[PDB]
């Protein structure tokens, strides 16, 4: 079958890209909150 050699990194790179980018959103979402509260 399909080793996913190339996908393994693929898979776990992008997932990473992602990851990242929706935990610093998960505050992101609370922090621009904050900046937009004390500056509306």
């Amino acid at each position: 079958d399909n080793p996913s050699l190339s996908i393994d990194l693929t898979f776990h790179l992008l997932r990473t890209l992602l990851e990242l980018a929706r935990t610093q959103s998960q505050r992101e979402r609370a922090e621009q909150n904050r900046i937009i509260f004390d500056s509306v």
